[PDB]
């Protein structure tokens, strides 16, 4: 699994055109004051560790910037040795689940399987901008 | 070397913080309109082939988008394989440069070695969100 994380004054999107055949989540938009928002690139060796293990940087880099808004966000492109898009989809899912157990702020995944508009104003401050590996 | 390319309606950035101990850039500030915005993190291999394989691209790809502005926009954040700091701040010179012989339009190197703020909007057609690597 790859992360961006970008702590954000303000983050916005929309889902423009289909980018699979079949988007698993329906169409949509959204906006939000300060966020972290998480760039999620799910990668073939992905399974249950994976997932707790970034749950829980997640979690503690949030507590760390006094952030109370975790936005994962799908993005297909931080690497390349990505999973299928059923299994990312399924990643991610199981993501938004342990990140509620281990963040009490506002968790919300964008949907999946979409071309995106979006818009984010990025913080300047040293922690703003960070990458994640996560493996097992 | 590892490139995100973004198709933006709009883009600026402002430098905050040094993040070298001797940022070889100026700090500073610019926005622009519609650009391709190329986030670029220099990898150890990078050279004279690489850097002139990415120009080579970076052009190609603005003329299918119909774009006339680029953006070079140092990041540290897309592998982790990164160059060293000057050897990084070398080939984004010859990366502006070389890129400068292959595309027509306006080309605007980021400062070096900054935290940075900054927003974009980025648009959701098929092609506004590609990445890329090269080597040799
Ligand atoms: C394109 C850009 O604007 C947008 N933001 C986009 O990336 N859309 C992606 C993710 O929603 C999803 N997706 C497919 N595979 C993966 C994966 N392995 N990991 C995460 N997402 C995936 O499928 C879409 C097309 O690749
Ligand atoms: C941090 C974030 O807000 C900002 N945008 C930032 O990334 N600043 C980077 C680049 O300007 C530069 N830099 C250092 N090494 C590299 C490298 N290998 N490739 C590209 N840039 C590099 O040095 C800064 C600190 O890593
Ligand atoms: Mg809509
Ligand atoms: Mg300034």
């Amino acid at each position: 699994m790859r992360l961006l994380y970008l702590h954000a004054d303000r983050f916005e999107y929309k889902t423009v055109k289909p980018a699979l055949k079949n988007p698993p989540d329906p169409p949509g938009e959204a906006s939000f004051g300060e966020a972290l928002v998480v760039f999620t690139t799910v990668e073939d060796g992905d399974g249950p560790q994976t997932v707790m293990y970034a749950a829980s940087d997640i979690a503690s880099h949030s507590s760390r910037l006094k952030v109370t808004t975790v936005i994962l966000y799908p993005y297909a492109h931080l690497s390349s040795r990505l999973a299928k898009p059923m299994a990312a989809h399924k990643r991610l899912i199981e993501l938004e689940g342990a990140l509620r157990t281990k963040f009490p702020g506002h968790v919300h995944r964008a949907p999946f399987g979409w071309y995106m508009s979006f818009s984010i104003a990025c913080k300047g401050h040293p922690l703003a901008e960070l990458s994640r590996s996560f493996t097992e």
